């Protein structure tokens, strides 16, 4: 079966680079049961706090490469290197990028996520997991890949929705909990599958607002990724504790934690 | 002779598509820094702008939105863009948005795609800072947006300095202003001309909250390199300001000079 290219760009030119779709596995048409959006949306009143006078910001007159940068200091247990790659210490990390209140320029060293997708990605048909996303180039460890984009909703709203297959929990620790639901509105991330041996990780980020209800979710590679490799993150135990009643993990890794067999082994262990 | 100094390579600090340099060949005034340059409108208290994506009117085009079937074009009042992104023509523009089925590069995206022409902030002889063209700008070309702090009418009324205040002129409902005094972009430096070469146009892009049109300047004629950009601030501005200073635009048909004022008072 020939690998058919069935959409030149599922993002319709909204990203820095196109994200084509191919299918060399079956007859499934390009997915159209969602609306592609490149930035988060709301379908009820969220009213993100964007008061420019309440943004924490820096006064740097350089490129914000120094440890004196306030925005760098606000970042929790992570920092960027000269090439825009993310380094960690590992309480989950938290990135404060520079913003419109900072004295610095738009091209300072603390602007990776807000500058958008730089790597070549592809939406493709997997053998066993439906649609997936893979790299069309080599990607070094620590590289920004893409943002988890979708519809901002309350945890209360998320609990009553019928389909939770595209639901991301922001897990706010101070204040009410919100989610990003990519079921009806989402970007390329909605198609990223779960891997027990993941090669990307989600990281909370603040950029042009610092409304603590709504960290934005950035994926960075957690290791060097090879051309053609499927992208995947660890959805987490909570997802599988719920979903395993319907289906189990097919990531196929020797380290798979969520297969029928793995779950049975964890049960007998407990 | 005093010669011209380049005193800032880019007053926008890289936030626009192109740099906007500042020069001074007139006096010793330094680069203006009594404001914060912002490339898009800000809030300092919330305006509760309706950003609900399901409230957007949007089109179903999969071409370049050049056809008469584009709902967004059908929404747009007494104006439309040509294939070069130039405005033909009080107009009200609805650009395509994130709910439309079209691509980000369709023909109805001119203002949201930002500054394309080369502008310079420069020191004028008599009118403080001004903005001039560094290139030929054909009639109908998008120049820049009037950017600043969104505030209520009531807030506008208590503010000391109204020299950078733009009235959105909502005919119905709640009244708002853009104050570029504390936060603004290159538009805050555009002077008044009695023979203007740009016009402000109301535009909707990523939201359609009708209380908050965004203000886009388009050239109203072919503009040549070196020409100072200016719009007609309007009579309301001058009815207030003329007591403090008169118009220095130098037009043969200046409406607000000391000379023009002397005639008006004489007639009455
Ligand atoms: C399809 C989406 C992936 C599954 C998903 N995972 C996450 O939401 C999630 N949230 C966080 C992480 C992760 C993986 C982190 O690593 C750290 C954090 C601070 C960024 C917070 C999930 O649990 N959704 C809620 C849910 C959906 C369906 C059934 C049950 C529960
Ligand atoms: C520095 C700003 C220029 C002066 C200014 N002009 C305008 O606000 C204005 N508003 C509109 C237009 C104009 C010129 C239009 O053409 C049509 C429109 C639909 C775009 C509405 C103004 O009146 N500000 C309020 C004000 C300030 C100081 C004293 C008195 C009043
Ligand atoms: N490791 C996995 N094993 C089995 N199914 C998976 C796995 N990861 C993702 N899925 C499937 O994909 C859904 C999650 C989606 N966000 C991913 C995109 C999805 N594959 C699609 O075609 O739309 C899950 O609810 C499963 O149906
Ligand atoms: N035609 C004009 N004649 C005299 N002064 C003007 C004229 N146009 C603008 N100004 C001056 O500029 C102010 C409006 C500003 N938005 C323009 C930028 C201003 N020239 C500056 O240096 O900051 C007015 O309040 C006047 O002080
Ligand atoms: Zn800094
Ligand atoms: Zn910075
Ligand atoms: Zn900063
Ligand atoms: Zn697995
Ligand atoms: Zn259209
Ligand atoms: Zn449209
Ligand atoms: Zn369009
Ligand atoms: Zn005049």
């Amino acid at each position: 079966r020939t690998e058919k290219i069935i959409c030149r760009d599922v993002a319709r030119g909204y990203e820095n680079v196109p994200i084509p779709c191919v299918n060399g596995v079956d007859g499934e048409p390009c997915p159209e049961d969602y609306k592609y959006i490149s930035e988060n949306c709301e379908t009820s009143t969220m009213n993100i706090d964007r008061n420019i006078t309440h943004l924490q910001h820096c006064t740097c007159v350089d490129d914000c490469s120094s440890s004196n940068c306030l925005c760098g200091q606000l970042s929790i247990r992570c920092w960027y290197d000269k090439d825009g790659r993310l380094l960690q210490e590992f309480e989950p990390p938290l990135i404060f990028e520079c913003n419109q209140a900072c004295s610095c320029w738009r091209n300072c060293k603390n602007r990776v996520v807000q500058s958008g997708i730089k790597v070549r990605l592809q939406l493709y048909r997997t053998a066993k997991m439906g649609w997936g996303v893979r790299a069309l180039q080599t990607i070094p460890q620590g590289t920004f890949i893409c943002e988890y984009v979708g519809e901002l909703i309350s945890d209360a709203e998320a609990d009553v929705r019928e389909d939770d297959s595209y639901l991301f929990d922001l897990d706010n620790k101070d204040g009410e909990v919100y989610c990003i639901d990519a079921r009806y509105y989402g970007n390329i991330s909605r198609f990223i599958n779960h891997l027990c041996d993941p090669n990307i990780i989600p990281v909370r980020v603040f950029m042009l607002h610092q409304d603590l209800r709504f960290p934005r979710i950035a994926f960075f590679s957690s290791r060097d990724i090879r051309t053609g490799e499927e992208l995947g993150f660890d959805y987490g135990d909570r997802f599988w504790d719920i979903k395993s009643k319907y289906f189990t993990c097919q990531c196929g890794s020797e380290k798979c934690k969520h297969s029928a067999e793995a779950i049975a082994l964890e049960q007998s262990r407990l």
